[PDB]
């Protein structure tokens, strides 16, 4: 009496009849946008469904006009019925909610609807449609993500990285002049402050990212002034939200040699790196009943780092 | 033996007639927003400056047309130089550049400039001026914070929070129902997600928080729900970022029991407050030389927050 979960949650509704169709985002994610319905006297005539990533497909034959559901970002199912023809040789009406307060009922125009058939809609997050169809929908059903424990973008990778070239700017935090007409030598000390703004962005269609929180679990490029000059570097794997933002006071502490007979112009910069670079990784979507859904993806990644407050001192001879 | 630091950096240039000014915002972190300076033969004849709270005051008097710096928020000195008017007995000239490339250079204009004394700016955050004034500008320095190592928004009380009357937004998660037309109950497996965002922001004066990461040591407003109806409390204490977001995917899984002969529907939902209510706190600010700056200040806290997933089930007859 072992027991299979799955990723998704699909109750197909009607007869036998027809050829079989298959309509998901189970590959890479998308779910169902838009869906146009017609019906008939005694049948669910036709369904027209697109996904969020363009595809666009009709089963069943076209009669009459249609009624149509456009879905927006984020907008999930809160709740689905579907009523066979009562004869169970065809789909007979689509009813459901959404979490933005609509609702769409579908059905036969002839026939009355008989036993009603409550759907689980699990996270809500709509696939697409299952089922089978001919001159008519013979049967069907609407495909869910099942509830979600976690949406993790890992595996993350930078393809173009190691060709991209730093494009660093300089910003000026301080400037002081010391000045020693003695002929021994002197110390000056000098304190900095400057706040840093650190950033982290990966691109993800807003459906998906408006209905679940992604993890990120990556390296982000990071910059750093070396001897040559800035150099880009793939950093080490760590935790972060899709969007992210880091705030520091960085600060540092000088000690200026200052020789006699010498003026020491002391120049204090911080370069702030402008990151804007593909990226590829794996969705890993682990739902609460312990099954998982993942796929490959690629979208931009956008960063703000800075480099180390730099200290530049020039002698001067006055 | 002992070595004395001070949160501000204030360095005076000029000579010992005229009467005492000071013009800062050290009481209420107000930086220099915009000054004013009318030069003569020998002097600065005049000096007005506006602080960012709103002060605005004019030492000196006043003679032809004036030179004018507005400073933007979050712009800071970068370098700063002083000149008397080489007799001692006068302010002669005043040079500084700013973090957003400004420069600013006004001077006596019949006498020629002698010494000139560079300054540390510190931090950059202008405080305002001090010094002495009549008929002209006898003696004045700039005053700055010096390098920041934290800043911190602390004691925060929220003194409206017990009167304030919950305003909770209901949204719909997830709707189903089950038929159990048996002499026995059953039991049914419902699993929930859901995203919530979470958000919380303390006002404060835009100069500050440009200039300083601003870390807040805060309990916010939290909402459940108990058995009376919706429930206001003041959370725990802890680290957050002056605007902060946080987004978590609610998880729950429930037991929905089915009476004999029953339909049982269920109704999961979460509640949503948005929280918008004045706050009061002190901003304590730690120097790297180990000295502090610390001073009372009022503002508002925006938040959204949410209840727990809530389940409700209704039982009906057939
Ligand atoms: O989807 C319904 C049905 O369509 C196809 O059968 C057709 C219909 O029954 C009707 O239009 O009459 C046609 C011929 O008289 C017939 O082909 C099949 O795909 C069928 O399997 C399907 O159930
Ligand atoms: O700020 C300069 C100077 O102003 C005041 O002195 C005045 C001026 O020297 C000049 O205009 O003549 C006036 C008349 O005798 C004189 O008051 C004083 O406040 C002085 O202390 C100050 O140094
Ligand atoms: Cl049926
Ligand atoms: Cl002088």
């Amino acid at each position: 009496g072992s027991h299979m979960t799955y990723p998704t949650n699909l109750e197909i509704i009607g007869g036998q009849g027809g050829s079989s169709f298959s309509f998901t985002g189970e590959n890479n994610g998308a779910s169902l946008e838009k869906i146009w319905v017609w019906v008939g006297g005694w049948q669910i005539k036709a369904v027209r469904a697109w996904l969020s990533d363009g595809r666009d497909e009709t089963f069943g034959v076209p009669s009459g006009s249609h009624q149509e559901y456009v879905f927006t970002p984020g907008e999930c199912f809160t709740s689905l019925s579907l009523w066979g023809n009562g004869a169970g040789t065809r789909l007979g009406a689509i009813k459901f909610k959404t979490n933005k307060g609509g609702e769409f009922f579908a059905h036969m125009t002839s026939w009355g609807l008989k036993t009603e058939y409550p759907m689980d809609v699990g996270s809500g997050y709509c696939l697409g449609i299952v089922g089978r169809g001919g001159s008519d929908i013979d049967c069907m059903g609407f495909m869910f993500l099942n509830a979600v424990q976690s949406t993790v973008l890992t595996n993350v990778n930078y393809p173009t990285i190691n060709q991209l070239i730093p494009k660093v700017a300089t910003e000026e935090i301080k400037s002081v002049s010391f000045e020693n007409k003695t002929s021994v030598k002197q110390e000056q000390k000098v304190e900095t402050s400057k706040k840093v703004i650190k950033t982290s962005s990966w691109s993800m269609t807003k459906s998906f990212s408006s209905t679940f929180s992604v993890e990120v679990s990556a390296g982000i490029p990071e910059i750093a002034e070396v001897s040559t000059g800035f150099s880009i570097s793939f950093g080490v794997e760590s935790t972060h939200s899709l969007e992210q933002t880091d705030e520091k006071n960085e600060t540092l502490t000088t000690t200026v040699e200052v020789p006699p007979k010498k003026k020491v112009d002391v120049h204090i910069t911080i370069g702030r790196a402008s990151f804007d670079l593909p990226y590829t990784g794996t969705v890993k979507i682990t739902c609460k009943n312990g099954s998982v859904l993942q796929y490959e993806t690629k979208g931009q990644y956008k960063g703000v780092a800075y480099t180390d407050i730099k200290v530049n001192t020039v002698e001067k001879d006055l």
